[PDB]
């Protein structure tokens, strides 16, 4: 298991434009387009993102160009971040991928929010940040995806992807 992997497990692989659990364009794995309700508005940002007219449809390889660009994204997102960086520079391979993944789907600035819990993470309380962060709107929206990545900083193991 890697980051790629477990991305591509939570968020799947879609070719045509979708909507994603909030209601908002995407496509690919997870790639979101537009926080507009404007099909066309998403269309726009698609080509410009791609390259191409590609009238809402991409290919595999176009999909997974988009996703290794986002998973870069996320890491420098991190690393750019004071508040995230330490935190992230002191955990494991394999919890530095859970953070990863929630950067990636609620966005840096989300993630830098969860105050309390990035403390618990940083102090190795491993229970104690996985109670903390399961009380969280992220939690109750999408609980099953929630319940992968909050088991992942708990134990430190691939064990929900597996
Ligand atoms: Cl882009
Ligand atoms: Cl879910
Ligand atoms: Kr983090
Ligand atoms: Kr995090
Ligand atoms: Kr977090």
């Amino acid at each position: 298991m890697n980051i790629f992997e477990m991305l591509r497990i939570d968020e799947g692989l879609r070719l045509k434009i979708y909507k994603d659990t909030e209601g908002y364009y995407t496509i690919g794995i997870g790639h979101l387009l537009t926080k507009s309700p404007s099909l066309n508005a998403a269309k726009s940002e698609l080509d410009k993102a791609i390259g191409r007219n590609t009238n809402g449809v991409i290919t595999k390889d176009e999909a997974e160009k988009l996703f290794n660009q986002d998973v870069d994204a996320a890491v420098r997102g991190i690393l750019r971040n004071a508040k995230l960086k330490p935190v992230y520079d002191s955990l494991d391979a394999v919890r530095r991928a859970a953070a990863i993944n929630m950067v990636f789907q609620m966005g840096e600035t989300g993630v830098a929010g969860f105050t309390n819990s990035l403390r618990m993470l940083q102090q190795k309380r491993w229970d104690e940040a996985a109670v903390n962060l399961a009380k969280s709107r992220w939690y109750n929206q999408t609980p099953n995806r929630a319940k992968r990545v909050i088991t992942t900083f708990r134990t430190g193991t691939w064990d929900a992807y597996k």
